C-alpha cells in the first residue's frame, strides 16, 4: 500500500546514539544518509549499500541536495544483480533525466549482460545483443557485419577462429559502423576492440566478455549523447574451451599481419582473439584505436580500471575524462622493453611471459601491441580491472558494477569536440 | 653479402683474456673452439649452443679436424627447432658425406615431426609422415596397411580403440613392412613398436608420440645404410582425452590375449595402446621385439635413454650400439617380481601401480611384458627421456633431441651383420 | 700477461654475419657494441652483461663515448654477486671520476649488504655496517644511537620487540644523524625510515631488509656529494621467525600512538616494525619522511620500483629524481578509501587485508599512513621491488640491483636545493 522509503541528505552528523561517524540514521522521517565534505558521492554509495543491505527495496529520494551525481551514486550502489529495486527519482532539470534515462538503461544493460549466464550468451547472442542496443539508441547511423565460423576460418581471423574452435557455439566477429553523417567517405575517428570470450576454462568467469559489454555502452552511450563523428567497433567474441576437442596447448597461429603466436597458457586466449580485432582496426587508419579486455593478477584490485599506452598526452586524455565522469582509472607501465619480454622456442613470439619473466598486465599489453599497426602513437589498452566483484562490498553489490562505460564516451565525446 | 663466419677446432687452450677452460675464442679468423683429450665431441656441441647463443645463424666449418662424427656433433647443437640455421660442410669422403646428408634428413625429421604442435599432427598424419620417410628412402621395400577409427573395434584393437575414444582425430593403427629381398616369406627379423599418443591429457604433451617418430627414423636409417634383414613397424596412435565424452577412469579393456586392464590412472594410456602394437608383434614370431615409449618421473634426468629387458645379452648389444653411436644408454631394473606389483580390485590388472608400490618406468615395463608372447628372450621396452628438453641447456636447444635414431639402426644393422 | 679485451661503442651496426640486430660483435680490435639512437644505456647494459656471459672477466673501456653515464651503465650489467670481474676505466674529468668511484664505493656496498646470507648479517651487524658506510663517507658529522633487545621493550618499541622476539639476535632500531653544520638546533629537513628484516620466515628470504641498506646508501651517496641539510635515518631491524616461540598468529601490538593491531599474517611483518620509526619520524616535524621495505605479488614485476603518496607534488619531484638518475619508478594508488581496508575482529586493525580485500601494496601502505602524524602532506612510502633479482636477466645478474640509491639521494639533495 504504498509509503514507501524517503531517502534524504544532511550535512550534520547522526546523533550519538547511533555511534560514531555513523553514516546513516533512521527515524519516522524515513533514512538520513549523514556527509561531509571529503567524497561525498562515495559515501553516498555506500549508505545506499547498507540501505539495500537492510532489506529495503523500495525508496523515494527526497529534500533537497540530490543532482544527477547524487542520484546515479545512489543507484550505482542500491541497484542489484536481481533486480528488484526500484527508485522513485527527485525532481531534474530536461537535461538531467534524459542523461538519468539513457544512463540507467545503457549501463543497466552492461551490467545484465555481464551478470548473465554463459549458458544464455553466447558469441553470436553477444553480438546480437550489442546490435539491438545501438539500435535502440541511434538506428539510422548503426550498420554492421557478422562473420561467424567458418567464414572466420576462410577469411584468415586465424586468432579467433582457433580460440573458438572447441565449442558447440561458434566464433563470431562482429565489425559495426556507428556513422551518423550518413557521408560513407566520412572518415573513422575511433575503433573499439572489444574482448568477447563468452566462456573461459578457469562464477567470475561470465565476467571475460565485459571489455566487449563495457565498450559496447560506451559507444552506446555516447551516441546517445549525440556523437557526431564516425566510429567503428569490433567485438572479438568466442569460447574459450581448452580440453580435448580445443587442441590448444602448443598451437602456432599465424595471423594476417605475418605474425606467429605459441600458445603456451590455454587461459590467456582473449588477447588471441582481441590481435584480429587490432589488424583490422588499424586498417581503417583512425587517429583513436581503444581496446579493452578483463583479467589480463592485479595489484589496483577491483577499484581501479588500467591503461596502458606509449602515447602520453592520450593517456592524460582517458585519466581527464575518468575524472571528470568520477570514475577510477590508472596507468601501467608501457615501455619498449616489455615487447620483447615475449619470446618463443617454436614461433615468434609466446602468448605469455610466463616464468621466464614473471609479468603480467604489462607483457599483456606489449603483446598486443605486435599488432597495432602505429602502436606508439593513438593506441590506448584498458584493462578492466574495476569490472566485476565477486563478492559484495562497501559500494558494490556482488557482479558487474558497469565502471569504464561513462569514461570511454566521454573520451570519443571529447575528440569530437563535445 | 656473404662473409660467413668460419669456426674452427684447436687443441691449446684459448688466452687469458677470454677466462678460465675458455671453450670459444673469437678473432678475425673466425671462432676458435678449444678442446682437450677429454669428451671432445660434447665440447663441440656446446661450442654449437653457445654460438648459436650469441646470434650467429650461417658458419662454415674450417680448417683440420672436421670429421663426421664432429661436424655431426655441431650441428645437432647448433640446430634450434625455428630451422634458420645453416652450415657449409667441410670437405669429407664419399661414405661420409651421404652418412652426414642421411643424417640429417631423417634425424631432423624426427626432430620437426616431434616439435609439430599437436594441432597440425593427428594420428593418421603421423602415419602418413611415417610412410612417406620410408618411402623416400627406399620405396620398393615398403607396404603397409592402416587400420583406422572403427575398424580398430571391429578387429578387436580395444587398447588403441579406447585410448582414441574422446577425439575428433580418430585412432589409428600402422602396421608398416619393410621387406627389400622381395620374397613375402623372408622371415622377419626385427619387429618394432612406437607409442604414438598425438595429444595427452596432461608443451610437452607433443613429445608423447616421440617413441613412434624415433623408430621411425631408426628403420628409415638403418634402410638408407642398406639393411638387409626384414622389419616390420607397429606405430600405435592416439589421441588420449580423458575428460568427458572419453569416458576414461575405471574402464576395463579386454584385449585379444585374454587380459582385462582396468584405466586407474588415465594419463598412462601410452602403454595401453602399446600392448596391442605388442600382440600383433609377438604373433610375427621374430627373433627381435623393441619397443618404444617416453614418459613411463625418472632419475636419469634427460640425458639417458633407458632400456628394460629380461634378457641380459640383448640389453648389453644396445648399450654397445649406443656406445658405437656416441649415444647415452642407461639400463634400469625389470626382474619377475615387477609383473606382480599391478594388481587390480575389478581386471586382472590394474594400468598402474599407483601408490600401493610408489613404481614407476619398471612397473610400466613389467606391464607390457604381459602383452610380449616370450618376453623372457628377444624382447626390448625403451623409456625414451632423452627425447625431448623443455629449455634449452648445455648441448641442445629446446625441443625433440633426435637421440636414439642412431642407435636403434645400428642394433638392426648389427643384426643383419652389417 | 694482461692484453685485456677492449670494450668499444659504434654507432654503425654489425656485419649481417653476425645476425639481425646484432647488438655486440667481436674481432681483433676487442668487442664493439652496437647502439641506435633508442635507448643506448639500457643496450649498454645489456652488452655487458652478454660479455660477462661469455665468461670474460677483465675489460678496457676504450675509444670515445665512455662518458660517466655509458660507464656506469656498463659496470652496472657487468659486475656479478661473486665479484670477480675488474674494468679499467676511461679517461674522465675530475668531478665524474669522483661520482664514478663514490657511487662504486657505495652503491657495491648496498648490492653485497643485500647480497650477504642472512648467518652473517644480524640486526645489530647491519646497523653496524650502516654506521662503518656513512663513517667512511663523512664521520665528523654522523652520531647514533642503538636501542636493542630488551631496551627496545622497555621502552615501548612493541613493533620491532615483538617482531624479533623469536630469535637468537636481538631486535635493533639505528637511529642515526647526519648533522653536517654542527649546530644542534639545525633543523631535521628529512627521517628516512627502512625496513630491515634480517631474517623472513618465507633465497629471496636476504633481501627483505634491502629498504634498510637502500636508504643507508641512499644517505651516504648524497652525503658524498655534499648533502648540506641535516638527515635522521631509522633502520628498524629484527630477526621475522614465526614457529612456536616466536608466538605471532593472533598477537596484539599496542603502538605508542595508542594503535592496536593484530598480527594475522605472520609474513607481513615488515610493516610493523616499520610503524615504530615512522612514529619516531613524525616526532622530528621534518617537512619530508621517506620509508622504503621490499615485498609489501606485483604488477610492474621488477622492474620499476613504485612509490606511494597522498601528497601529489612529493611524488612528482621523487619521479623527476628517477628520471634525471635513469631509474625506473612508477606510482601506484594511494587513496583516503584504502585507509578502511584492515578492519580487525580483535583490534583497531589488522597488519593485512586479506582475502575479504583482495589488496597488496596499497593496503601496505595505507596501513603504514596510520603511523605518520601528517600522512597526506611529505610522506612517501617505496616499495622496492627492483631491488632483487631471483636470476639473471637481460641487464643484471641474479641478485641486488643497488637500483633506488641515486635517485633517493637526488630528491634528498634537491629538497637542499643543490
Amino acid at each position: 500500500t504504498t509509503e514507501i522509503m524517503q531517502i534524504s541528505l544532511s550535512h550534520n552528523p547522526a546523533d550519538a546514539r547511533w555511534g560514531e561517524k555513523a553514516l546513516i540514521s533512521t527515524n519516522d522521517q524515513g533514512v538520513t544518509i549523514h556527509l561531509t565534505s571529503h567524497d561525498q558521492l562515495g559515501g553516498i554509495q555506500r549508505a545506499a549499500r547498507k540501505i539495500d543491505g537492510q532489506g529495503i527495496k523500495q525508496v523515494k529520494l527526497a529534500g533537497e541536495g540530490w543532482g544527477l551525481e547524487q542520484s546515479w551514486a545512489f543507484w550505482q550502489g542500491f541497484r542489484g544483480p536481481k533486480g528488484q529495486r526500484s527508485v522513485v527519482w527527485a525532481e531534474l532539470p530536461a537535461n538531467e533525466k534524459t542523461e538519468l534515462e539513457q544512463r540507467l538503461k545503457i549501463i543497466d544493460w552492461v551490467r545484465d549482460t555481464i551478470n548473465a549466464p554463459a549458458e544464455d550468451l553466447g558469441p553470436e547472442q553477444l553480438a546480437k545483443n550489442a546490435i539491438d542496443l545501438l539500435c535502440a539508441v541511434s538506428c539510422d547511423a548503426v550498420s554492421y557485419r557478422i562473420t561467424k565460423g567458418e567464414d572466420l576460418r576462410e577469411q584468415n581471423y586465424a586468432g579467433i577462429y582457433t580460440v573458438g574452435r572447441g565449442s558447440d557455439r561458434a566464433p563470431v566477429l562482429l565489425a559495426l559502423d556507428y556513422n551518423p553523417t550518413g557521408n560513407p567517405d566520412a572518415p573513422v575517428m575511433a575503433c573499439l576492440v572489444g574482448k568477447g570470450i563468452t566462456f573461459d576454462s578457469g562464477d567470475s568467469m561470465k565476467s571475460d566478455m565485459g571489455g566487449a559489454a563495457t565498450l559496447t555502452g560506451a559507444l552506446a552511450l555516447a551516441a546517445a549523447r549525440g556523437l557526431k563523428e564516425r566510429v567503428k567497433l569490433y567485438l572479438c567474441c568466442a569460447d574459450n574451451m581448452v580440453s580435448g576437442n580445443a587442441f590448444k596447448l602448443g598451437d602456432i597461429i599465424r595471423y594476417r599481419n605475418g605474425k606467429t603466436v605459441e600458445i603456451m597458457n590455454t587461459d590467456a586466449e582473449g588477447r588471441l582473439v582481441l590481435a584480429d580485432g587490432l589488424i583490422d582496426a588499424s586498417e581503417q587508419n583512425a587517429p583513436l584505436i581503444i581496446d579493452a579486455a578483463t583479467l589480463t593478477k592485479t595489484a589496483l584490485g577491483n577499484d581501479y580500471h588500467a591503461l596502458f599506452s606509449f602515447d602520453d598526452e592520450l593517456a592524460q586524455a582517458l585519466l581527464n575524462s575518468a575524472h571528470s565522469e568520477h570514475e577510477l582509472f590508472w596507468r601501467l607501465p608501457l615501455a619498449e622493453f616489455h615487447r620483447s619480454q615475449l619470446p618463443s622456442n617454436f614461433a615468434e613470439l609466446n602468448n605469455v611471459a610466463g616464468g621466464a619473466y614473471s609479468a603480467g598486465a604489462s607483457t599483456a599489453a606489449a603483446f598486443l601491441s605486435h599488432f597495432v599497426k602505429n602502436y606508439q602513437q593513438g593506441w590506448l589498452h584498458i584493462d578492466c580491472s574495476a569490472t566485476y566483484r565477486k563478492s559484495a562490498v562497501d559500494q558494490w553489490s556482488a557482479g558487474a558494477t558497469g565502471l569504464g562505460v561513462r569514461t570511454v564516451a566521454n573520451l570519443l565525446l571529447a575528440q569530437a569536440k563535445q
